[PDB]
């Protein structure tokens, strides 16, 4: 038999281990030769594994690199302009590497050049609420200051945006042990914690879905017209650089001015966490000076695209994609995911060699330049947008397979909730203490739904990975799954060695998953999802699950608005249309479900498969959200305050956010009303796609 | 047998005549009770005729009406402010009407109110080139002047836009006998010419595809948020009013200043056609004063939507639509079209009652408020956009069936060229002298293709009718056909009694088509097209015909650019990518055609039917054209200088237009290059939708 069990049993922990080792011996930074060589290797192997075609799709996109002969660093400078302290020029390499070349030093990708000097202000996590506290409550002015912010809580590009709008002239990001050092575990190489010399790389763009900064809307192909740098999308206007906590301690220890406003502003270092501005009495005349010399450069990137043609519906695509480019060795991010995808391709190819083909076409992607802003996936989707929006069934992402060893973490469209529950009930739990129990059982026990008893937590999709263009721009049903930790307040912060030189094969093999059983479990979840999507006769989506969450999101946004009852009275702000639409959606979805259960007729089936495929597509508004034209889904967008987090009813959410501070309340509440209309209309229009067609 | 011949033979000239009479006894102005009553009648009859469902879809949109107790008119005013001449307050009603009430007086719909007074400048047809001649060559300044312009050549809303940008403070439109009085024929009621008291109504909006001015992007339903009037789309900023040639003679006879620059500026009245500004010596102190008091008002409109569910592909829609609202009696515009649609529905219903159903679903529409800016069709399409873009096969328009009695006129997508040629070869010519010959033969003889021997002329779709939203916004294959005159320079001007009170049943029955044989022929062309689209197993589109025209349009836009060889050198302006894309499109389209001819497999068929349906859809750019977000088709848009005319490669065309006058040539040619990239990319992406799917 060639069924899902055949597929799942063919997957081997030992193969994933071998591939992980193979993918993590040298750095694979986007735009470098080593990363092109790995692309060619994967293309060759996917051919050998049995795919019908495997091609490289290349693009020429804006990337950013430090200057090898003019290093970035930060100084404390004295009255005379003597640099009395300098931050490190590189992370101490881990054991046995120390002679690896081409390890890119820590830098903030896309920082402009500059040598700003000034007084420090400490801004906690540099969140919107942190700046509100500084400016509104503490009356501290960041204008012309260098801000220092700890990593964690929100995407770093939002920190930099917030610092810019506060008038900062530079930003220093650092890793506090409060957020990157788990109590009781040892620093790398003796455990999985971040050493004091470790630093988190990462880009600081605010692309809002655009892809390559120079070519928003269109692929960066050979004849592309590029914007000038001054009109590029998303580039920061002030210099930015990341440091480790040994260096941060040196910059923070002398800080003066106001005390931290409360304990949620204090990290774990032995410093006061004074907000500043500037240093205490004796050092009041010393300044901080940044030296940033990185350059932005148009550089070729390569996606590997493999096709397994469907036997029955070859013009319906189920896509499994994850990136290949890494900051350094990519031991977790992304190669723990890429190794899982490699083993999935191998298993599918095994079945194919025995004469099986999936019902629908499966596309496999190894994306490039994810680390520089989701560039590879976005440019490819821009190139192929018409094929994807008329043929795309679903997209399953496959970045890091593990960020912990505790339990499963899933974010996906409501359309896939039932599929995930059903699949996980059929898979074995890899967890100690749940031998012979299902993954569904361990996951539900360890990560209970906050709404429903006996169900696991599944979160909304946000952004910060390659599914963004598929879901938020194109409206293709998307999902992602991995193994995670038990550390709730660190949900968006990353594991301690995130984007550091210390993320190596050895990290994974010694400390995360020595048996590769969690990798195997994740391969079964991702692969199992792809198998069901590409093989089930009726697409495995339950429209009724969308109706349940739409009501939850409508209650939530109504509750936010109802914080302002006098204004809702004055401006006649009614949510009645949105609740009406959600009611209608619930009723129509129930009737559609009955018909779907009640029909030998392939035209009726496909008609109904097309209704299921196009339902996520119906939540797309071609006009986009306000000032964010590439975020087009009306139900979900990346939060405007934190790209990683999803926000529901984002148009209405942002119209309500901080509304009590707007100078013209009539205009502000008018825009809330406009967003309620758009949302109600889109929900009703999506409902109507599920009605009888004629 | 229930085949196309059965359908075509059931259509009767005598029924079309009876329906025309029935639809033209009282005015059916949008938003009035009489037009709602006619909607209800059509809904009832289409039910009786056999459709599966017939519903009214209503919307509340911005309309515009004169003030019944405060009439619009224009005066010549003297030194003291005595009004010494006044234009007419109404057109003399035709015989036997004179006691019809609710005939709306001539006005320009959506004019703002005002009583501007000033000196006249005569601007010929108020085209872009007419204003270029005035300002650049003759150095006449229109700022603060009232302009007087003859109707014809271009859409009146473009005239008003042009007058506004020239700084005019009011616009007077009039009908010159040069353009609205055919030599040798008598004025209504004794012939089909415009009397001197006749006046052409019409709106003067510049909506660029938006639909209701207050709700761009979204249907004007019961909970819609509306823009304030100041932010409405497309409204003119200066008062405008239309007059007949008796009145125009009075305003033009006293005109002084410069002589007309050449004979193409002179109409047929016995006046000099001096450009002005102002009157000759003796009258130099008299002025012209407008009095406009019309009001814009949100008003309910009603579309009738009938469905004939398909037997096999009910989720594929072929749409036959035309409007019902008229300025007055609508003898030609629109009821000559509406009567044809009514007879088509009757014939289809006849077949249905005998047990036949079309393969695909056919939707029939009687649109409202077409005359006020395509409002009914646009709002409906905004409401149903997701259904239309995933299910819409084709749209066939059905406004006026006749504007002459000479030969056929067709505008459609290249995808329908072969369908039109084939259908017309099977229909009888109604023409004298072509008894027993095909319509194809008479049409080709009377309207030869300018490119190809032995083929008839088929023009590009422009705008000015209800197909706009379907074609230019949504990318649904569209076409239109009617009987026309032999008067080439009057292509966009309208027949003489266009939008006048004199367009009556009697006009048609006495002077255009007493036997209703041209109406019947048009019913056979429109109905035959709908039948083939809704019934052919393989959709009747030939992608190779698009490849031929894309090459023609590429040669044309390249030729325009090559007027500027030095700039193409300086700025490295290459059309190579666009010709490459067109070459690829031609090659892939040829191979697709071979496969389409070479395949019992309904999935392969529908897969290939979907490739055919989505090919027009592939030319849509979701970002729209520059500053015209609702014109999204990259190959075709309404000309920026004349809404009625189609323009090919419009983005590149407008970037090139008058480029030698731009102040920053680097920037201007950069934008040409950007538009070449967008066009090349879109053509290649459309080509790729025709490749093998996997
Ligand atoms: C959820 O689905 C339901 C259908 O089950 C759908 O109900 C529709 O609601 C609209 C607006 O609420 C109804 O619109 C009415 O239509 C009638 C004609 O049928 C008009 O006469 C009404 O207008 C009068 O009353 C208005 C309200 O007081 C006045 O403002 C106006 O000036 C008129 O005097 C009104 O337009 C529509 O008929 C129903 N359709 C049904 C019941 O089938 C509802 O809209 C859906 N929700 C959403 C958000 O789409
Ligand atoms: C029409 O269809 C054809 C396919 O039949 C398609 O041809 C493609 O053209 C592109 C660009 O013209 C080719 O791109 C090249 O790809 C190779 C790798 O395969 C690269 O090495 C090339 O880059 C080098 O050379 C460039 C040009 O001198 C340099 O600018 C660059 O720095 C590199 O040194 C280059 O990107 C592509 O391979 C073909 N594909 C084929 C032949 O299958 C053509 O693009 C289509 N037309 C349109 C408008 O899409
Ligand atoms: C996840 O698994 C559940 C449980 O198996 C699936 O739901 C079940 O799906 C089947 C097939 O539609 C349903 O069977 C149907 O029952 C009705 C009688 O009410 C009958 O008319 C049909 O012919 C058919 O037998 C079954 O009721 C349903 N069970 C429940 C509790 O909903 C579900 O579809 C799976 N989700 C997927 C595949 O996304
Ligand atoms: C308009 O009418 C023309 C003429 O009938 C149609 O073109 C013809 O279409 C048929 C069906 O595809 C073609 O027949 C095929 O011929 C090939 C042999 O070359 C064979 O492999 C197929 O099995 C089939 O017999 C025919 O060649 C073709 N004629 C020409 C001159 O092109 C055309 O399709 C009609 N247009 C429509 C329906 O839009
Ligand atoms: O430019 C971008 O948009 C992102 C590029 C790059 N992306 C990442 O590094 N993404 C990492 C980020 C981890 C930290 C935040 N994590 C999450 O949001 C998250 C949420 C749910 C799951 I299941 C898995 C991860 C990842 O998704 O694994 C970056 O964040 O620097
Ligand atoms: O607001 C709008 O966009 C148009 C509203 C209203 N539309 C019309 O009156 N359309 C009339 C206009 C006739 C004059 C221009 N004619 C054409 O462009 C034309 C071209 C091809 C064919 I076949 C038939 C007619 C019509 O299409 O029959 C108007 O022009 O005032
Ligand atoms: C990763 O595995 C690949 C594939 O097994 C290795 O590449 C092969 O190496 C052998 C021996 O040098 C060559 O003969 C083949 O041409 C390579 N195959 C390819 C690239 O498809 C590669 O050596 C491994 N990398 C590491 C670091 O172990
Ligand atoms: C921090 O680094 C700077 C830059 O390399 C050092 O300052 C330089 O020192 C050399 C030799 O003393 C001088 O010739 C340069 O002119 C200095 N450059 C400057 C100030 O930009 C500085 O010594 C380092 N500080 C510490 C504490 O190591
Ligand atoms: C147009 O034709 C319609 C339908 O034949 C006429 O409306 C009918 O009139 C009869 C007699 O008054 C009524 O009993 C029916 O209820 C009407 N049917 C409808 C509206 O569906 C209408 O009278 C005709 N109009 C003109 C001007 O002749
Ligand atoms: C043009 O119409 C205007 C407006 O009705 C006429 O002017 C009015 O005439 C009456 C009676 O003579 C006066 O009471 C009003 O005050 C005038 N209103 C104005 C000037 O706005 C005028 O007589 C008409 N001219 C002609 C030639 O018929
Ligand atoms: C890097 O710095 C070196 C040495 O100071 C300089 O010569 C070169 O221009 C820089 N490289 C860049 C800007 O890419
Ligand atoms: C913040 O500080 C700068 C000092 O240059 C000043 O320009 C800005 O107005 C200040 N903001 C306020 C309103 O405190
Ligand atoms: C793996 O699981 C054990 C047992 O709970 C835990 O103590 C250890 O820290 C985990 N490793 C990681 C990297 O989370
Ligand atoms: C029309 O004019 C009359 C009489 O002058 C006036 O009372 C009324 O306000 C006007 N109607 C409108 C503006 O709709
Ligand atoms: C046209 O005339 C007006 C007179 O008020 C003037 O403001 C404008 O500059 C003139 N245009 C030119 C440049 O001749
Ligand atoms: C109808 O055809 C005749 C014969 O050519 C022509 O003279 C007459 O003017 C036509 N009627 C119209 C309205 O064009
Ligand atoms: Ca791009
Ligand atoms: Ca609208
Ligand atoms: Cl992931
Ligand atoms: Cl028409
Ligand atoms: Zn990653
Ligand atoms: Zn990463
Ligand atoms: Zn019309
Ligand atoms: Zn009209």
């Amino acid at each position: 038999k060639h069924n899902m069990k055949a597929f799942l049993d063919e997957l081997k922990a030992e193969n994933i281990k071998k591939f992980l080792y193979n993918f993590t011996q040298i750095p694979h930074l986007a735009g470098t030769e080593q990363n092109f060589q790995l692309a060619k290797q994967i293309q060759s192997q996917w051919k050998e594994f049995g795919l019908d075609s495997v091609e490289l799709a290349h693009y020429d996109v804006l990337l950013s690199y430090p200057n090898k002969t003019h290093p970035n660093y930060i100084s404390i400078i004295n009255e005379d302009g003597n640099e009395i302290f300098n931050t490190s020029l590189f992370e101490p390499p881990p054991p046995g590497y120390e002679n690896v070349s081409d390890i890119v030093p820590p830098f903030s990708a896309f920082s402009p050049q500059g040598m700003p000097e000034g007084d420090l202000v400490y801004v906690n996590y540099a969140r919107t609420e942190d700046f509100f506290k500084l400016e509104r409550d503490m009356k501290i002015n960041c204008s012309g200051k260098i801000v220092i912010a700890r990593y964690g809580k929100v995407f770093r590009g939002n920190k930099v945006k917030n610092a810019q709008l506060a008038g900062a002239k530079g930003v220093i990001l650092y890793s506090d042990p409060a957020d990157y050092f788990a109590p009781g575990v040892k620093s790398y190489p003796d455990g999985w914690n971040l050493p004091g010399g470790g630093v988190q790389r990462g880009n600081i763009l605010n692309l809002n879905g655009a892809g390559d900064p120079l070519t928003p809307g269109y692929p960066a192909n050979e004849y592309a017209y590029r914007r000038g740098i001054a009109e590029a999308v998303g580039l920061p206007s002030i210099p930015v650089h990341p440091i480790g906590y040994y260096d941060a301690q040196k910059l923070l220890e002398k800080m003066g001015g106001s005390a931290p406003p409360d304990s949620s502003w204090r990290g774990s270092l032995k410093v006061p966490y004074n907000v500043g501005p500037g240093f205490t009495g004796n050092f009041s005349t010393q300044k901080v000076k940044m030296h940033i010399h990185s350059t932005n450069e148009v550089t070729r990137i390569y996606n590997v695209i493999g096709t397994l043609r469907g036997a029955v519906e070859p013009d319906r695509y189920v896509i499994l994609g994850g990136h290949r480019d890494s900051w350094v060795f990519g031991g977790i991010d992304p190669q723990s995911g890429a190794a899982v995808v490699h083993e999935i391709v191998r298993s599918f190819g095994t079945l194919k060699k025995e004469g099986w083909r999936p019902r629908r076409t499966i596309l496999f992607a190894s994306w490039d330049a994810e680390e520089f802003g989701l560039l590879g996936s976005t440019e490819w989707a821009e190139e192929n947008s018409r094929l994807l929006q008329e043929r795309g069934v679903a997209y399953i992402n496959a970045d890091s397979s593990i960020e912990g060893n505790y339990t499963l973490r899933v974010d996906c469209t409501p359309l896939m909730y039932s599929l995930v529950h059903n699949l996980t009930k059929e898979l074995k739990s890899p967890d100690e203490g749940f031998e012979g129990k299902s993954l569904y059982e361990s996951w539900t026990k360890k990560s209970p739904s906050p709404e429903f008893s006996g169900m696991p937590r599944i979160s909304k999709l946000g952004s910060g990975n390659d599914f963004e263009v598929f879901f938020q721009r194109l409206g293709i049903a998307s999902g992602r799954a991995r193994y995670t930790k038990n550390w709730e307040t660190n949900k968006f912060s990353g594991y301690p060695l995130y984007h550091s030189v210390y993320e190596t094969y050895e990290l994974v093999e010694k400390f995360y998953d020595p048996m590769f059983k969690y990798h195997l479990t994740v391969a079964q979840v991702r692969g199992g999802m792809v198998f069901e999507l590409a093989n089930s006769i009726v697409l495995p989506f339950d429209c009724r699950d969308y109706a349940v969450v739409l009501r939850k999101y409508a209650d939530k946004i109504y509750s936010i608005s109802m914080k302002h009852p006098q204004e809702m009275k004055t401006y006649s702000v009614s949510f009645d249309s949105l609740f009406s639409a959600v009611k209608n959606f619930t009723e129509i979805a129930s009737k559609f479900s009955e018909r779907l259960q009640d029909f030998s007729n392939p035209i009726v089936l496909r008609m109904m498969n097309d209704q299921l495929m196009f339902l996520e597509r119906a939540f797309i508004d071609p006009l986009g959200l306000p000032d964010r034209p590439f975020y087009r889904h009306v139900i979900y967008a990346p939060s405007s305050h934190n790209k990683y987090a999803g926000e529901s009813f984002p148009g209405i959410y942002d119209a309500l956010f901080d509304i009590e501070s707007k100078v013209d309340p009539s205009k502000a509440w008018g825009e809330v009303k406009r967003q309620i209309y758009v949302a109600a209309f889109t929900v009703q229009a999506a409902a109507e796609t599920l009605s009888e067609v004629a």
